[PDB]
């Protein structure tokens, strides 16, 4: 039997029709910048894969920011690099400046264009209904650019969407986990944080693609309009697929399973049960109504989706009735 082969529905070749060394990172040779033209002032954070340092370019004077990559394969940091390299200048994508190595220790470090340090985590908080449904529009403009260029991020996350409030302009970050998208080539699912991993993930569904960025958007999404963060609290990753049965229902889990032919871990039997597909005016209240909209629950019911195929794709996202408003504002002034 085995498992039933999928393609994305969008930027299906794209990496095809590229020169090979667009995409084949293994065979990538890194452009070393010297170590010394930058000192580094404080620690922004810590994270599993690296430390954020905010630093000076000595040579010019411009504030940067350091990313310290604590040792992983030398071909994981290459694929970072070369999808940095990718995506530089495109639509709300970091910039990545300048690639260094510390001289004695050889340990590699990135450097960005500086940015604040303030993160999509801490701000949704004071966000009204426009300001969510205008910095979602901008992560998807992210997104589709690189889907578009062949490209899943794998990540998308709160705290891996840097915001400047005062001039309203985003960054999506940390490409770390970022892959290149090639029909029929099956993926690690050990991706992406537990409270965003997309159902293919959980059921172990390897041959995935872009669409999976579409579903962590969506967990973010009805965490900041109902205000329930994380929206699916799972203990642990086979929890985490109870928690969005429990909200998704089970009936079309099992026909996601049956559709793919996905041989489904026998732990989950005993765990999952029956659950009915609950209505989105379960979580709405009195303190998060003003963010909650029959345009945004429609908008967040056709991003978590089982069936990955069926999923919004960014471009299909970004016109949603949920951004008329939005999509108006910038015709007029930008
Ligand atoms: Cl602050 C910051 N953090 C990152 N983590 N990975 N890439 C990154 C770029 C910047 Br800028």
């Amino acid at each position: 039997s085995g498992p039933v082969p999928s393609r994305a529905r969008v930027y299906t070749d794209v990496n095809t029709h590229r020169p090979r060394e667009y995409w084949d990172y293994e065979s990538h040779v890194v452009e070393w910048g010297n170590q010394d033209d930058y000192q580094l002032v404080r620690k922004l954070g810590r994270g599993k894969y690296s430390e954020v340092f905010e630093a000076i370019n000595i040579t010019n004077n411009e504030k940067v920011v350091v990313k310290i990559l604590k040792p992983v394969k030398k071909k994981k940091i290459k694929r970072e690099i070369k999808i940095l390299e990718n995506l530089r200048g495109g639509p709300n994508i970091i910039t990545l400046a300048d690639i260094v190595k510390d001289p004695v220790s050889r340990t590699p470090a990135l450097v960005f264009e500086h940015v604040n340090n303030t993160d999509f985590k801490q701000l949704y908080q004071t966000l009204t209904d426009y300001d969510i449904r205008f910095y979602m529009y901008e992560i998807l403009k992210a997104l589709d650019y690189c889907h578009s260029m062949g490209i899943m991020h794998r990540d998308v996350k709160p705290h891996n969407v840097m915001i400047d409030h005062e001039h309203r302009k985003l960054r999506l970050i940390d490409w770390g986990l970022a892959e290149f998208y090639h029909p029929g080539q099956e993926y690690n699912v050990r991706v992406a944080s537990r409270y965003f991993k997309g159902p293919e993930l959980l059921v172990d569904y390897q041959m995935y693609d872009y669409s999976l960025d579409m579903w962590s958007l969506g967990c973010m999404l009805a965490s900041m309009i109902f205000r329930k963060e994380p929206f699916f609290h799972g203990h642990d990753n086979y929890d985490q697929l109870v928690r969005i049965a429990k909200v998704l229902g089970t009936e079309d889990l099992y026909d996601y399973i049956d559709k793919y032919n996905i041989e489904l871990d026998p732990r989950f039997n005993d765990i999952l049960g029956r659950h009915s597909r609950k209505r989105w005016e379960r979580f709405v209240h009195s303190e998060n109504q003003h963010l909650v909209s029959p345009e945004a629950l429609d908008f967040l019911d056709k991003l978590l989706r089982y069936d990955h195929q069926s999923r919004l794709t960014a471009r299909e996202a970004m016109e949603h009735p949920y951004f008329y408003t939005v999509v108006k504002d910038q015709a007029r002034m930008g």
